[PDB]
């Protein structure tokens, strides 16, 4: 039977609403887009299923989509990332949301599947909004009959984008897709500066440990690794980076970090955090070398960066929960502290990124949903990014809140550098 | 009638004990002092009343004093700083503790008064361990008859030390006192690096706001102000400092901060945090100038740095609690967000300093209690500090945990610079 | 008549050679390329005219090209950037170099023109190696008859690349061109980290001023602006950034800088430095507002970022040379200090970037010259970049010198993220 | 016969004067003291011999003393620290100065001895102004007959202060002495922030090496070590600190540096710089372990921190001068680069600290000379410091130049914290 929503505790809605109102003031881009596109109702007729961490920030995105005319259903893309008071507030607003903090895997799948059908009539979704690819996979692999009537999808994160390029190479991408991750105002702000805000936050809330003087190994120096390393360095930690990519490794050395193999530094590390989007970064052989009370955690999208299966099989019998999402294992006499069972730690042990940086990602997300819903016929079954002018517009919408003033080119200065006075200001290859 | 303890929820003890065990590993100085002085039972016969934030870290101090032979009673020195699971664990260990998070002022006084008498026999305390001076004032002002049999007191923080110098000038200091605040390993580590760890932590847990690009006004640039400014700068904030002292102001300018009057910067500040130990820093006239959703908080010892009386009198009728210790007031159309009702915010909205830095303060605290209990007859009714050799010993006890190696002077190098090979290494005027 | 070289003082060669030998040890990429391609003589038959700051670093590039088989002639692309002992050493090695520090504009052109013809026979060049486009313009505009026998050109810097895209749009690019600037290992290392090394260096050598606590306005926050801002911030300055581009402006705010219009901050600035590659950044109206003894300088390619014509016309009569390339003007009673007559200040008042970062740029430059000389027939009269594998190779060649260790993907980890174990590791759109 | 001055080249005076005028604008404290005390001629009758690095900054000090009524003679306290154009300008002003860059030791002593007698009449000095103790030792040890008529001495640096405490313990301090080093506005600004400005400066001018990613070993973490470590960290270097003092070592770990024995890190260091004021820090056994082209230098007062005797005895025969004060030795196949022959490197290879920070030290120096000349009868043959009010006054005189605004206490706020509204604001034990 139809289930209108499912949340941990609907009585948390009042608290969630108070925090949503504060978040709105910190998300000027989303609120400006609400205001500019509200009158036009661009998303009228859309039935968007979203699969994205059910946080206070996501609530503002959800209510922006509704404000633009859409019908929306929602689930979280991680079992530990929902903020229960945010979910309760969205449920109390009449929006079908299926999400709570601490789901098991069967519940996680069940929540996604509820979002595919709208109302008692079970009307199918016609738009996909994804973070990591699990909703995309659910529809494409388990409900392929529905794709004929879905106009397109947007994908929010690096890991889900890679899965979309797997599908292109495999001939299994059956609709247009906009890669929101690689808007400049997403990748270079959310992935990097968002993790700078929220990585140390999660370690502090989980463990309360002193960070100054601790040796922190950051595995990876992509956008998440850059921000995560900066997070700990700004708290006084001594950060060593690992990398496979010689360009990213040289960047870390130029920023004043040592860059070593994990095997070189594992036996003296105080904290190890993975940022790679790969698998098998922290293995049984590494756990066997760690010193007592080493904290191990992951801020990449999936928990398989850390071999939790090995740890639970070999040392799970004497696992002790310190408190929820802070587990202590004993490996041959040395305690190992695992945060959020190896799941993305900033959302699992804290609240993820702050509202202001998520306003950039979610402004891109909203513009992508508009573009697909209105203009999907103009696109092939390939992966696209938003045009640079829209990327620039998203950034510009956040400047007044910060007291940032921009210069204005004269027409002659603009011609001198080969641009127009209203932009775009950079060639499409520019890397910022 | 005698009350053996009073805590919020004794069933939190198991969780508290798990966190105490983790804290012990992060407090090598305290555990080393336990180990060195345990066999000697130096505190046998002592009945120490302590008045100090009832945190996990304080639990390790309490159990160190007991391990050294003392009987101990305890209360918190702030109405919001107790960690209820730490209090429960100490209560379950059989130690008289009277403390919970969120006391009112009548309860705060009642808790202190219970600590003055030991057991059903109501045996009076004979040692004072204080943080801020309220326990000292309670005994000296309200129970003066008890001071004849108290061997001495130690005082942990800058504000309580100043009160002790008031008493010296006033002829009302009636026992020897050791100033633990001004051990180098306390003032220059706890006050500064501890606030670097815990100031931003509290703002994040309370508000989840983005700190990068925010204008943060840090009022004061003493040890707490230096650490607090560093806290926000390391998170990407744009910090402006205020000061009355031209030397401290010049330090802030040399560290790359603007230094302005609060009146110059109040109307564009995103966060204002007071660190002065003074009163009347943030006044009604300042609230009237703040922009919408400015966060105002205090990390000095007492809440009177912010004129909360003015704010509650003039705008309390429409106060909204966002969540506990996060209050929203509307001042002439602009929201003002107050953290922890103006009480010390790192303990009120987070967990205070981390264990490792508190091990330095509490190692000094333990050595001071030993020195007074054993050698109080060798002291006048004046304020003293521990000798530099003990200060150096405290620092040395924390080096191995961090992987710090020290050089050893040859006898000839030691003579060259005028020291002995075992220290002390600096003249008593050295400022570090 | 043929002139074999022209330098300030050939007796500086011994000193130049000693510094070249030290630079070789700091340029592992260039020396590795020498070693790998030396036996193959890939540049046999090439007659490369180079127009690029005649520094110690450029000497190692010149001798690498010769080591690979090329005949080379050389001039500097700026009137103040030659290091006379580097020029003398190259002249003493028998290489035709025409360059000294402090040329006038007629001499600058004369030096370029000598490089176009090789030996007493006046054999024409057949390869162009340019930095800024002035050599390209000299050949294309003044000696167009020579382009038929030139196989291609490489261009090293952002400003010259823009000129190449002007030529493409104008139908005046008559040979293949490789954009070396936008190798990742050039733009994201030289432009950014190189200016971090050398911007403050130049201000210190020129003026010896205290940088801590000074208000520095960095105009622009592209790669040069990012590095320049970091240069001054790391010295304790209080940096404000200006920008036209909302994405770059938001980056600066997220990095903890205020971002304002120059007009907002000009009257209180202590140092103003331009990084834009535009013109007309610092105008007469700005000079009229500056406070006494403000230092004004430019680190973009051309001096027209600052309106030096206005300053010399209106206030040149009382100009005082403090020392060479440090000039003091009096504007309505306030002194203005101009560095290097507004020409790129890191090369004009110091020695430009250090050897290690120039090894990255010049490794790319060498590989580009090889690719064009060997494979120019495979290219159209368009602008190209080197493939990502070569970019990665350049970075990898510099890791051992720094003690950087790289992880190696398993074949299964490589397939998981969609790469091969030997790279390239990132999609072509990746921005680092 | 009497010699009126001795400098390298008097024709450098015009250049020196231009730079002195710029320095005056950067030394508001000295110029304010000139202005306040000029009318009173407090130093009338004084004959001050100064022995202090003959830099542009020292020229402003010299001319301030003359402006206050004193007769002055001067020499430099280091063989490499004189700025010849500063010396020429002072000589051209009619002031007896005996100093040039690159003296030998016999010349160094000869210069000091000329300063002891004034004019053709050979009138003896009656005031000593010293930096390091060599002038003090010259008078006390070689001209003891003169001390009866010298009213007192001031001493500027940590090393000379220690020598004064040696003399107190030895009963050989025969006049009052003011320790200028340990004014707060000297030790905590000059020693620390001055070296932050000038340590990296010297390495860049001498070697032009890339600092990002280099491993720099800073020996010592006193005030000079703190500033020197910050210098290199702000340039992107990876700094490891060495220490004998557990408090200073813990400070470095809390600031995010590794802290190791030199023996642990010597074989992989790129730069080693000594800051201890001790001897025998870098020994033959260390040189034998260094890798090729390691840069070794010293920023403590005396060159014996590095065993230059060992290096010259064992490897001097193949020493190569790269350029003046940059020497290359070959130790068993590895090149070692020595800066300034091991003498204080910021003055030997660059220009020492900038004017603004020296204005703080030299404002203290001027007030100390006034206090001794006027009030020496009120002092014993002991070491004294200036009162805190004068320390605060010195800092306050530099605030307007930086745009620093100070708050003003109300009388009630002042009483609350136990001070007066005009200061002093801190107890005498305060460490800042
Ligand atoms: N938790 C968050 O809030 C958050 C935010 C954004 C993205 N993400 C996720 O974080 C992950 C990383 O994202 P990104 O944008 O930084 O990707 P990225 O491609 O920019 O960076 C990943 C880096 O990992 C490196 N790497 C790969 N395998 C490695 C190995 N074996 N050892 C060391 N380094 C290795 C790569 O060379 C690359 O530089 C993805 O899973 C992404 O979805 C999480
Ligand atoms: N929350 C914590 O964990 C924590 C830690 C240590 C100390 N403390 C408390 O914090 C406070 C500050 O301690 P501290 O050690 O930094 O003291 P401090 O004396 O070193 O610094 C206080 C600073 O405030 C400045 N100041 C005074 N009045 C001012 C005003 N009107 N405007 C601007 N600046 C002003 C003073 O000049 C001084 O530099 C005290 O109340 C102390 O007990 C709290
Ligand atoms: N001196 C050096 O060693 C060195 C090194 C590399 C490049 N360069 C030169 O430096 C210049 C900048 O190079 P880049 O790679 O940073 O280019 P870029 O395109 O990455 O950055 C230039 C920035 O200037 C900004 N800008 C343009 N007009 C502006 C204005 N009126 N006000 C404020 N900002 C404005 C643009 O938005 C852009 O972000 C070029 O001339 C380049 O050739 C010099
Ligand atoms: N070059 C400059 O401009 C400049 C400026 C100020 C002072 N100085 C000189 O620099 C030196 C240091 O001055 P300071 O004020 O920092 O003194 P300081 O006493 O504050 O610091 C010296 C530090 O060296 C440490 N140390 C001693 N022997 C050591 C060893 N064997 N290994 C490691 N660490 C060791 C000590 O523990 C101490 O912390 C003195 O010679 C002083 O005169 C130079
Ligand atoms: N507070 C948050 N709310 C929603 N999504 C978030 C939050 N913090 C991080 N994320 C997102 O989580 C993704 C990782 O799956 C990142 O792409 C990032 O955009
Ligand atoms: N976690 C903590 N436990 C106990 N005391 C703390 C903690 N964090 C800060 N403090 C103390 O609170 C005092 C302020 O009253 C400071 O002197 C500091 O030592
Ligand atoms: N030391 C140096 N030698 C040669 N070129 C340099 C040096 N420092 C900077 N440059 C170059 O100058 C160019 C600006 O015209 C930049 O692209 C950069 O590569
Ligand atoms: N530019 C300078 N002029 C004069 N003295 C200086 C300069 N830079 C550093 N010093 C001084 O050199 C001393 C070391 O002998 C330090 O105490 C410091 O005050």
């Amino acid at each position: 039977q139809y289930v209108p929503y499912k949340v941990k505790d609907i009585s948390l809605a009042e608290w969630g609403r108070k925090e949503i109102e504060l978040a709105e003031a910190e998300m000027p881009g989303l609120m400006a887009i609400r205001e500019e596109y509200g009158p036009q109702q661009p998303l009228k007729g859309a039935r968007i299923a979203g699969c994205l961490h059910m946080t206070i920030q996501t609530a503002v995105l959800i209510e922006t989509l509704v404000a633009l005319g859409a019908d929306v259903t929602w689930s979280s893309c991680n079992i530990f990332s929902t903020q229960d008071h945010a979910a309760a507030a969205i449920a109390a607003a009449g929006i079908p949301v299926y999400a709570w903090k601490g789901m098991n895997e069967e519940e996680f799948d069940w929540c996604i599947e509820q979002t595919l059908f709208f109302g008692e009539d079970r009307q199918p979704l016609n738009m996909i909004l994804d973070d990591g690819g699990d909703l995309t996979n659910m529809v494409f692999d388990k409900y392929p009959e529905l794709t004929k009537d879905i106009k397109g999808l947007s994908e929010e994160t690096t890991t889900g984008v890679h899965r979309l390029y797997e599908r292109m190479q495999n001939g299994t991408l059956v609709m247009p897709a906009i890669n929101v991750n690689d808007s400049v105002t997403k990748s270079k702000f959310d992935n990097k500066y968002g993790c700078r805000e929220s990585a140390v936050d999660a370690i502090r809330r989980a463990t309360d440990v002193m960070l100054a003087g601790k040796r922190v190994v950051v595995c990876g120096f992509g956008d998440v690794g850059k921000g995560t390393a900066a997070s700990f360095r700004g708290a006084g930690s001594i950060v060593t980076v690992t990398e496979i990519d010689p360009i990213c490794a040289l960047q870390a050395a130029m920023e004043g970090y040592e860059v070593k193999q994990l095997d070189t530094v594992v036996d003296n590390a105080d904290i190890i955090i993975t940022t790679t989007g790969n698998f098998g970064i922290v293995r049984g052989e590494h756990f066997e070398k760690m010193k007592d009370k080493t904290i191990v955690c992951n801020i990449g999208h999936f928990d398989n960066e850390i071999d939790m299966a090995w740890l639970n099989k070999n040392h799970g019998a004497t696992k002790v929960e310190i408190k929820p999402q802070v587990d202590k294992y004993n490996v041959n006499g040395n305690d190992i502290i695992i945060l959020a069972e190896g799941r993305l730690v900033n959302l699992g042990c804290a609240t993820g990124h702050p509202s202001f940086v998520m306003s950039n990602s979610f402004s891109n997300q909203t513009l992508a949903q508009i573009e697909l819903w209105v203009h999907s016929d103009k696109y092939e079954n390939k992966v696209y990014t938003l045009p640079k002018h829209l990327d620039e517009k998203v950034a510009a919408l956040h400047l007044k809140k910060l007291g940032v003033e921009l210069e204005t080119l004269s027409e002659e200065q603009a011609k001198y550098i080969g641009v127009t006075v209203d932009g775009p200001f950079k060639p499409d290859y520019y890397r910022y």
